[PDB]
């Protein structure tokens, strides 16, 4: 999915794109392996 893919690319920009609600657990994710928001 584009919403896993944004999550595992560490990117906000990406997460916003698609993960809809998933947008939370998205960016949490996020936060917890990397340091976003992403550039």
């Amino acid at each position: 999915d584009e919403c896993a893919n944004a999550a595992a690319q560490c990117s906000i920009t990406l997460c916003n794109l698609y993960c809809g609600p998933l947008i939370e657990i998205c960016e949490l994710t996020v936060m917890q392996n990397c340091e976003p928001p992403f550039s």
